[PDB]
């Protein structure tokens, strides 16, 4: 995954738990020979998994919980790190932003060539609900989507409820989320 993801995890932990805790995690992740993450450079996915795994152990929180927090953090973090305009061009409401999600990831995809973005499809079921279909080349990142959706809720002063209804882990084709919103 691109450096920006690892920078954000790093930033999230440093800001909440301090520089020492970050170093402890860094060490345990097996990444002490890396002084900084380069935001526009592609890293092996392993870097991210090892980071999250290491932080799970050092912080005493399950990985899935950290992925949720990371998901929430990302919406705010990107607006401050080069993507404020891009975010604003994706919409004025949550359902609109969700429709534009592939588009948004493609507009990053011009900048970042070796991107492997997820694919999202919205089936609207009412003016206050939708089904969100999530397909990915990667495993175990559905909890991250849950945090992203709450981030977006916060962004749009919109109350939101997200419940996963289908899991790859039980053998379903792809993850599906039921979403209700203000
Ligand atoms: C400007 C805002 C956003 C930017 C700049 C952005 C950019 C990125 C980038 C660079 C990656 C890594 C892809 C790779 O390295 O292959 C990624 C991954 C991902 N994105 Fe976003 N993204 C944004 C918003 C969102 C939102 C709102 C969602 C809501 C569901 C989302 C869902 C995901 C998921 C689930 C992944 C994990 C990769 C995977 O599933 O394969 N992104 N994003």
């Amino acid at each position: 995954m691109y450096g920006l993801v690892n920078k954000a995890i790093q930033d999230m932990i440093s800001k909440h738990h301090g520089e020492d805790t970050w170093e402890a995690i860094k060490q345990k992740a097996g990444l002490e020979d890396i002084d900084f993450f380069v935001g526009m450079e592609a890293y092996s996915d392993d870097v991210t998994y090892h980071l999250v795994g290491a932080a799970s152990e050092v912080l005493g929180k399950p990985a899935e919980e950290l992925l949720i927090a990371f998901g929430e953090y990302w919406v705010t973090y990107t607006s401050e790190e080069g993507y404020g305009e891009l975010l604003a061009s994706a919409g004025d409401s949550l359902p609109e932003f969700m429709e534009n999600l592939d588009n948004l990831h493609a507009r990053v995809g011009l900048s970042f060539p070796q991107l492997r973005p997820p694919a999202f499809e919205c089936q609207h079921t009412s003016s206050k609900s939708m089904e969100l279909h999530y397909q990915s080349t990667r495993c175990g990142l559905a909890p991250m989507v849950l945090g992203l959706l709450h981030g977006l809720g916060k962004r749009f002063q919109t109350k939101v409820e997200v419940t996963q209804t289908a899991f790859r882990e039980t053998g379903e084709d792809h993850d599906i989320f039921s979403i209700k919103y203000e």
